[PDB]
């Protein structure tokens, strides 16, 4: 036997792209490794720093380092994140991204960590034979959009746009007929041959994945082990995945007024909808959502934003909505305390867009779970969660993202009727599910084995 002795704690650095969707995670992140006694240097623009800096639960641990976004041609003048910017300057952003490289070499010399993580920064790896220190390409989102977009097995043409039925197929050697986007729903991963800065965004991503010691995914070998395999392949690389790295939980209680009108309903009886805090509907869309809530004559507490146009979501909703739903629904177009609503015993079906989180919200919940997908990553975690695992159900779709309150309705309902076949498959697949996701250290073991992988 060698003896015993505490392995000596690793320094890492990040630096994550400029937007709050990426920079956050990787604090989230830091905040699992520095629990672990491990030192990080996050480097970031001072608006997010402004913006997401009480994320931080070890700053003894945890340090933050400020950088400066230069100003460039098209670029709005304090702009620091995309936070900051309309979707015709992402080109600038992109470019003034870029030429953060020398501060952040500064910084990294001065620093000396021995891992840096990062994302859309394909020069870091040229720093890193420079300087000496290994790095991680880590991606904060599910590993099928990864998997089934920028690859080396798809060939992206560099003079014109990628179109629909080349999207629409999968790199060869992917490895699931289920996990694919269908027709239309292709021109959502239109991104991957888009430009981003000087170049395009294909050539910058296979950059990060072609250069980095190895890469990492926020997620589990249970749910996409094979597109990890698929992944490791394509790259000649090893993947390292942290697990899904979900934040603590907001405990504080639900508020007074909507615990009291969900304790007027049954147990796991009243269906609650979000789409999280960033989409918002058309007119008529809202409407038929509201309707198809409606219909299913089932109890329901919608908590979407008021749709383009409108006022209040009391000026949406159609002819006499209000009058005759009265006791048995709300739509609140505010702020809404989202888990412990969830976590209401009232509470049986969530209606939701399978966003990371609220993807995550529902594989651990006890509610059923209806999904109805915008984005190329949302609809890759439903056809996940709703073609092969089959714990959930998915709306049907037309033209445009479109969905009946018709498909709305029966898709809540085949959830949540007592006698229906789907609804009972769904349901003790969704607990086996839970039941794994849920053992007790799961999600530990996740980030332990991950920091394992990080010492070699």
């Amino acid at each position: 036997r060698m003896p015993e002795f505490e392995k000596s704690k690793l320094h890492i650095a990040m630096y994550p792209w400029v937007a709050m969707g990426h920079i956050t995670p990787f604090i989230h992140l830091a905040n699992e490794l520095a629990k672990r006694g491990h030192s990080i240097s996050i480097l970031l623009p001072q608006k997010a720093l402004l913006q997401l800096g009480h994320n931080n639960l070890y700053p003894d641990l945890i340090k933050f380092h400020l950088v400066t976004v230069p100003q460039v041609d098209g670029l709005p003048p304090g702009a620091e994140t995309a936070s900051d910017i309309d979707i015709t300057a992402k080109n600038p952003l992109a470019i003034a991204f870029d030429a953060t490289s020398e501060q952040v070499e500064t910084l990294l010399h001065s620093l000396k960590p021995d891992i840096v993580f990062y994302d859309f920064a394909d020069w870091i790896p040229k720093l890193a034979a420079q300087i000496g220190f290994k790095t991680v390409c880590y991606n904060v989102i599910c590993a099928s959009v990864m998997a089934i977009g920028i690859v080396p097995a798809r060939h992206i043409p560099k003079d014109r746009p990628l179109t629909e039925q080349e999207l629409m197929e999968p790199p060869r050697g992917y490895p699931s007929s289920t996990v694919v986007l269908r027709g239309q729903e292709a021109l959502t991963l239109s991104f991957i041959g888009m430009d981003y800065g000087a170049t395009k965004f294909d050539v910058r991503i296979t950059a990060s994945m072609q250069g980095c010691d190895a890469i990492g995914i926020r997620t589990c070998r249970e749910l996409e082990g094979p597109m990890c395999d698929y992944l490791s392949a394509q790259y000649n690389k090893p993947v390292f995945l942290s697990g899904p790295v979900l934040p603590e939980t907001p405990k504080g209680p639900l508020e007074e007024k909507w615990d009291s009108w969900l304790n007027k309903f049954k147990p796991k009886s009243v269906v609650y909808c979000a789409f999280g805090s960033q989409m918002i509907l058309q007119k008529n869309q809202f409407q038929e959502l509201v309707l198809g809530f409606e219909m299913t004559g089932l109890p329901f507490f919608i908590a979407l934003s008021k749709p383009h146009g409108a006022d209040s979501v009391e000026e949406a909703l159609p002819d006499g909505f209000l009058e005759r739903v009265g006791d048995r629904g709300v739509v609140h177009g505010g702020w809404v305390q989202q888990t412990q609503i969830l976590n209401h015993p009232s509470v049986g079906c969530f209606v939701s867009h399978c966003g990371f989180g609220s993807m995550w919200e529902s594989l651990l919940s006890e509610s059923q779970i209806v999904l109805v997908p915008r984005l190329a990553d949302q609809i890759l975690n439903t056809r996940l969660l709703a073609e092969e695992l089959k714990v959930a159900v998915e709306v049907e779709r037309g033209d445009m993202g479109w969905f009946s309150k018709e498909d709305l309705s029966k898709a809540i309902k085949s959830v949540m009727d007592e006698d229906s076949e789907v609804g009972k498959l769904v349901k003790q697949n969704h607990a086996k599910w839970k039941e794994t996701l849920v053992s007790p250290g799961f999600m530990d073991n996740y980030i332990d084995n991950f920091i394992q992988q990080l010492y070699q």
